C-alpha cells in the first residue's frame, strides 16, 4: 500500500493510493457494485469475500440490507446500501457502502458521466449522514463496466470538489494495479 498524492479539498484531505481497498485505513469503504448487489466479480467479489469469507454470504446480507433500506432488490445510481463490514471491522473498516456506476462498454457521454457522478457523490452524502469521518473509493465503473479510467477519475474528483460537509474529513481513491494508479495520478495532478 502506497499513498501517491495528498491534497486539501475544502475540509477534506484527499489521497490517491495504490493497493487493496480492503486493507485501507478508512471507516467506510465503497463497493463498485451492480444494481442487485450480486457480488460475483471484480472489486465487489474481493470486498464480499474479505468481509464474509464467501462472497455469496455477503451478497445475501447485502440483499437483506438493501430491502430494508430501499424497499426493493435493486438500487439506482446515487443510492447507497450500507452493510456491516464484518471481518474488516477489526481493521477499523466499520461499513461497506455499496454504490452502482453506469455501464459504458468503451463509450462516454454526458448521461453516462452524470450517472457515475451520482455513484461517487452518494457515498460521500451517506458518510456525512452517518458521521463517518473517513471513506475510501475504488474506480467505480472502470472494471468490467468499461468506463475510461481517466474519465472515471475526473468524475470522482468533481464529486469530491462539489461535496460539502462537516463530518467527512478524509477521502481516498484506492486503485489496485500500479499502471492504473499512475493514470489516476496524472488526473489528480492536472486537476488539483
Amino acid at each position: 500500500m502506497e499513498v501517491l498524492f495528498e491534497a486539501k479539498v475544502g475540509d477534506i484531505t484527499l489521497k490517491l493510493a495504490q493497493g487493496d481497498i480492503t486493507q485501507y485505513p478508512a471507516k467506510a469503504i465503497v463497493n463498485a457494485a451492480n444494481k442487485r448487489l450480486e457480488h460475483g466479480g471484480g472489486v465487489a467479489y474481493a470486498i464480499a469475500k474479505a468481509c464474509a469469507g464467501d462472497a455469496g454470504l455477503y451478497t445475501e446480507i447485502s440483499k437483506k440490507a438493501m430491502r430494508e433500506q430501499f424497499g426493493r432488490d435493486y438500487i439506482d445510481h446515487g443510492e447507497v446500501v450500507v452493510t456491516p463490514a464484518m471481518n474488516l471491522e477489526e481493521r477499523g473498516i466499520k461499513y461497506v457502502f455499496h454504490t452502482v456506476g453506469p455501464i459504458c462498454s468503451g463509450m462516454w457521454s454526458e448521461e453516462l458521466k452524470e450517472k457515475l457522478y451520482k455513484a461517487f457523490l452518494g457515498p460521500l452524502e451517506k458518510a456525512e449522514e452517518m458521521g463517518v469521518e473517513s471513506i475510501a473509493f475504488p474506480a467505480v465503473s472502470a472494471g468490467i463496466y468499461g468506463c475510461d479510467l481517466e474519465k472515471v477519475v475526473e468524475t470522482f474528483l468533481e464529486a469530491v470538489k462539489n461535496f460539502k460537509g462537516s463530518a467527512v474529513k478524509e477521502v481516498a481513491l484506492v486503485i489496485y494495479d500500479r499502471k492504473s494508479a499512475e493514470v489516476a495520478l496524472k488526473v489528480f495532478e492536472r486537476s488539483l
